């Protein structure tokens, strides 16, 4: 995350890291055994970690628990990142509490204009590198679909949209690919793709849940 700010420990108690030993993309606590990620985060080997601020030092109240299964979506494509999605299985269920705890599916769409919450572990320099050892957040509102395409022609799919800013200097970056945009307390996006981090006309884009919601539903009942 560039041009944000500490969340504060456990204050966004659905975000979890997937760890291959060490931080690698970030994601979302939708039940007690289920996650969602990005699908350009697919690799095996993933442990998912709960409950983490410091994801460097053993605070008290982590959960580290190896995904069973890791699903990414059928019509995903790598080279436009369409249906850029994936659900982790928890080989075992998370224990839930005020620190660790389930983030709401959309029941419909975010508008233009909502402010919502992106977090994670990333870069937060937008010309070189730095990862934080606790957990960054940033308000950011959704795009219109025109200014969204706008930045970035013939790259938009009706299974994206974009959040942040157009002057440059706030958005998710490297290392938050698979976390979250919460807006009303839904989980509405998953950190996908951008040109460079926080770049002047170059805003995030992000998978757009709630296109989704019936295949998240549908693929956890199955599995
Ligand atoms: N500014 C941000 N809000 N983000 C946040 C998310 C991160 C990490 N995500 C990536 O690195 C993804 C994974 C695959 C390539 N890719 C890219 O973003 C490429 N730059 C553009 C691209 C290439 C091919 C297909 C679709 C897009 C990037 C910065
Ligand atoms: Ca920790």
């Amino acid at each position: 995350i560039v041009g944000g700010y500490t969340c504060g420990a456990n204050t966004v108690p659905y975000q979890v890291s997937l760890n291959s030993g060490y931080h690698f993309c970030g994601g979302s606590l939708i039940n007690s055994q289920w996650v969602v990620s990005a699908a350009h985060c697919y690799k095996s080997g993933i442990q998912v970690r709960l409950g983490e601020d410091n994801i460097n030092v053993v605070e008290g109240n982590e959960q580290f628990i190896s995904a069973s299964k890791s699903i990414v979506h059928p019509s995903y494509n790598s080279n436009t990142l369409n249906n850029d999605i994936m659900l982790i299985k928890l080989k075992s269920a998370a224990s839930l509490n005020s620190r660790v705890a389930s983030i709401s599916l959309p029941t419909s769409c975010a508008s233009a204009g909502t402010q919502c919450l992106i977090s994670g572990w990333g870069n937060t320099k937008s010309s070189g590198t730095s990862y934080p050892d606790v957990l960054k957040c940033l308000k950011a509102p959704i795009l219109s679909d025109s200014s969204c395409k706008s930045a970035y022609p013939g790259q938009i799919t009706s299974n994206m949209f974009c959040a942040g800013y157009l002057e440059g200097g706030k958005d998710s970056c490297q290392g938050d690919s698979g976390g979250p945009v919460v807006c009303s307390g839904k989980l509405q996006g998953i950190v996908s793709w951008g040109s460079g981090c926080a770049q002047k006309n170059k805003p995030g884009v992000y998978t757009k849940v709630c296109n989704y919601v019936s295949w998240i539903k549908q693929t956890i009942a199955s599995n």
